[PDB]
């Protein structure tokens, strides 16, 4: 309950301390990206992410980890492959797959 909302907010945290965060802390911006919301239909961002958790939204580990997920997934989708995004992307997601994992959170 309060349990997951600290393991939570702790993971979220981290995430968006690190280094390669800095391209998915905001909702992207239609005008910096042509086509991106005809072809990304679930767009995500930590940002919004934040506001989802402290609006009480994350109520299983699943749901926060879908979203956070499709950050990665959206992100690879969209860009070309050697692009620094994509590349940050999976950075970010190899940490968040090892906290998640620290946590207990795949059990
Ligand atoms: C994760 N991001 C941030 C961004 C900015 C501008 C164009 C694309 C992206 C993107 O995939």
């Amino acid at each position: 309950p309060d349990q997951l909302y600290s393991t939570l907010k702790s993971i979220l945290q981290q995430v968006k301390s690190h280094q390669s965060a800095w391209p998915f802390m905001e909702p992207v911006k239609r005008t910096e990206a042509p086509g991106y919301y005809e072809v990304i239909r679930f767009p995500m961002d930590l940002k919004t992410m934040s506001e989802r958790l402290k609006n009480r939204y994350y109520v299983s580990k699943k749901l926060f980890m879908a979203d956070l997920q499709r950050v990665f997934t959206n992100c690879k989708e969209y860009n070309p492959p050697e692009s620094e995004y994509y590349k940050c992307a999976n950075i970010l997601e190899k940490f968040f797959f090892s906290k998640i994992k620290e946590a207990g959170l795949i059990d």
